């Protein structure tokens, strides 16, 4: 599985539906352009096509396909730009219900890369002397007070160009500066809670 699953689930009776939603949107990863390099990202148009096959039938609430750029600024500032975009997909109330974890997950998209560099959710694309390309795929599965009778699953595909060599990128902290070109793709999918008696790890 090439999406990092961030489970924010109050009742374990739903662990199974979240894994099942995760397993579904895995099929929404697509190849990047061979110019970007050799890499998979969650596609939002594909994710739409997948959500229609999902049974029991849910509803797609919001979606985004958007570029975000920075010129020699702090990583902290890309993290906040991307948070602003994801918060808009989640909306105010669902955001605040998961804000710490939403914050950590976008922080770890841009920093702490060295300890993540071999994991299945990151793909290293084209790497030159002054640029690194990578994709990073995460999926939030959320059931809590703000969610009532449904689960929300929010897949996100990042396609990232940052103006620094890989080894430097691997050790970036929020205090570093670089130039970025980030394309974000995400949807938010609601599905009625389906309870379960098998509880996967």
């Amino acid at each position: 599985n090439n999406l990092l699953s961030i489970n924010e689930i109050d009742n374990p009776n739903y662990i199974l539906q979240a894994i099942m939603l995760a397993n579904a949107f895995q099929n929404a990863l697509v190849p990047t352009s061979t110019d970007f390099g050799d890499a998979l990202r969650f596609s939002m148009p594909k994710g739409l096509e997948i959500a229609n096959t999902i049974t029991p039938m849910g509803a797609v609430v919001s979606y985004v396909d958007q570029n975000v750029t920075q010129t020699n600024n702090q990583v902290s500032v890309m993290i906040n730009k991307v948070l602003e975009v994801l918060k808009t997909v989640l909306g105010v109330a669902l955001s605040g219900s998961v804000i710490d974890q939403l914050t950590a997950a976008v922080t770890n998209t841009f920093t702490n890369l060295n300890t993540q560099k071999n994991e299945a959710w990151i793909f290293w694309g084209k790497e030159t002397a002054n640029q690194t390309n990578y994709t990073y795929n995460v999926l939030f599965a959320i059931q809590n007070a703000q969610t009532g009778g449904v689960m929300y699953c929010v897949p996100v595909g990042f396609e990232i160009k940052v103006s620094a060599v890989k080894e430097q990128v691997l050790f970036f902290t929020i205090q570093d500066s670089a130039s970025y070109n980030v394309n974000i793709q995400s949807l938010k999918f609601a599905q009625p809670l389906v309870s379960s008696s098998q509880y996967p790890i």
